[PDB]
């Protein structure tokens, strides 16, 4: 569905690496670029300091999406809900976003896109590549014999609003901890289903990212 | 103890990345001088193609360990065992290191040493950095309310001879599949320690990974 779909573009960091150019963009406004020329996409909430907005707001006539801000919470989650607050009163699915990641591919949204609506919850993923396993509290390997398949999880997230705001409420009622990027709807019944993404959606965390980064882009 | 270790130097993989250099090195010879250096380190059991074994035998009189070799099995689980049959009949200790780690740092093998005497079965490891979750096969995000910490596995891996073997035998004489790189210590009852490394100590498998060994080593 064209113009359903409301992106919370998550710029909120600070050192920024977000904005540090790869061929001469700033990070951020590869993915935001990307949702923009998406028919589906109606609008980007950029969550970021007042001090950044320009980066985004140059483009604002040029992009076929409506422009919104928000000020970025203490966490990424109080980014996430400060952006929820700035999204139409009827999109019928939210996309959170981390600018970090600049290089998602159109397919790999609309992927995601397609399940969240499908599901109401749906994160991008891709299999852990490392031996990966749980340490209990005296540093032992907590082992498994079944056949558990690890995945990484990136973004975008894709969320029905109504959804996402039921886990806030309850992470407020209850007063639940918030320990990774899916704890919130983790607490929820309702199912998160996990789109397989491409590894090259990464994350721009340290210098060497900005060169694996600008390295992908050569293509 | 002095003279009580042996390592199995997995050096077997195919394009190769291992014997690539870091500073005019080739990647390989990095841990193997880390651990002929140790005096806690009696041998060392090169497991690599015929084809590479000079790299490792220039050295072998200038090395304070035992050099020997074994061939490469089919997967790494079989180059273990390979190596396994090379290494001293009374070392109390086998310490099995892939050789697309070059950075291990000597303080964080001593500690998995330590820690494998201690226990009997350690490996390195570090806290993984992103949000993992299993998935089923319904794709679906399998989830969790409590404190499930996740570690990257890293290497070396420590154990006493023996308790290998009991492993080996056990996936044998059961046919049990070894589908990641701690599958064979899972099988058993016998706990295996998780000692904190560095992350620092990245496997070598991309280009990428070249220059961000290359730019670790610049320290
Ligand atoms: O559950 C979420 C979600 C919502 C979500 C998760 C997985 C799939 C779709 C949306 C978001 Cl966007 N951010 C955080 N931080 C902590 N938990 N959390
Ligand atoms: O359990 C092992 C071990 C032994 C081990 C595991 C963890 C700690 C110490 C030794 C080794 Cl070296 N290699 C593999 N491949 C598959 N399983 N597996
Ligand atoms: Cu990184
Ligand atoms: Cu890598
Ligand atoms: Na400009
Ligand atoms: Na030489």
């Amino acid at each position: 569905m064209e113009k359903s779909v409301s992106v919370i573009l998550l710029a909120g960091g600070q050192g920024p690496k977000q904005y540090i150019p790869l061929l001469g963009q700033p990070i951020a406004l590869y993915s935001f670029f990307t949702f923009s020329r998406m028919p589906e996409v109606k609008e980007i909430v950029v969550v970021c300091d007042p001090f950044f907005r320009d980066i985004f707001e140059e483009y604002e006539e040029s992009i076929d999406v409506d422009l919104s801000f928000a000020i970025p919470g203490k966490e990424r989650q109080d980014s996430v809900y400060s952006g929820l607050q700035e999204i139409d009163v009827n999109s019928e699915l939210v996309c959170i976003h981390d600018s970090a990641r600049p290089l998602v591919n159109t397919e790999d949204v609309e992927k995601v896109l397609k399940d969240g609506s499908a599901v109401g919850a749906a994160v991008l993923g891709v299999p852990a590549k490392a031996t990966i396993k749980e340490v209990n509290s005296d540093s032992l390997v907590v082992k498994t014999l079944d056949r558990k398949t690890l995945w990484e999880m990136q973004t975008p997230q894709v969320i029905k609003p109504e959804l996402l705001k039921k886990g806030f409420e309850l992470v407020k009622s209850e007063g639940l901890e918030v320990t990774d990027d899916v704890s919130i709807v983790e607490y929820l019944k309702h199912p998160v289903y996990v789109s397989q993404g491409s590894y090259t959606n990464i994350k721009v965390t340290t210098p060497d990212d900005l060169l694996l980064a600008e390295r992908i882009l050569s293509e």
